[PDB]
């Protein structure tokens, strides 16, 4: 099992992800893969965020 994006922050709804709010983390249930966190840059998000959640593909916008 390999790390996934977690907030490191709560990420407001329509926040435009940037690197401090993306951490990495080895959790359960997989989110999306930690090596995604650059490319994430920009994305927004489509609901809140809370600190220590795992960031899934449903929760960003535009994401495929």
């Amino acid at each position: 099992n390999k790390a996934s994006v977690v907030a490191n922050q709560l990420i407001p709804i329509n926040t435009a992800l940037t690197l401090i709010m993306m951490k990495a983390e080895v959790v359960t249930p997989m989110g999306i893969p930690a090596e995604e966190i650059p490319k994430l840059v920009g994305m927004q998000v489509n609901r809140a965020v809370p600190l220590g959640t795992t960031l899934m593909p449903d929760m960003v916008k535009n994401y495929e």
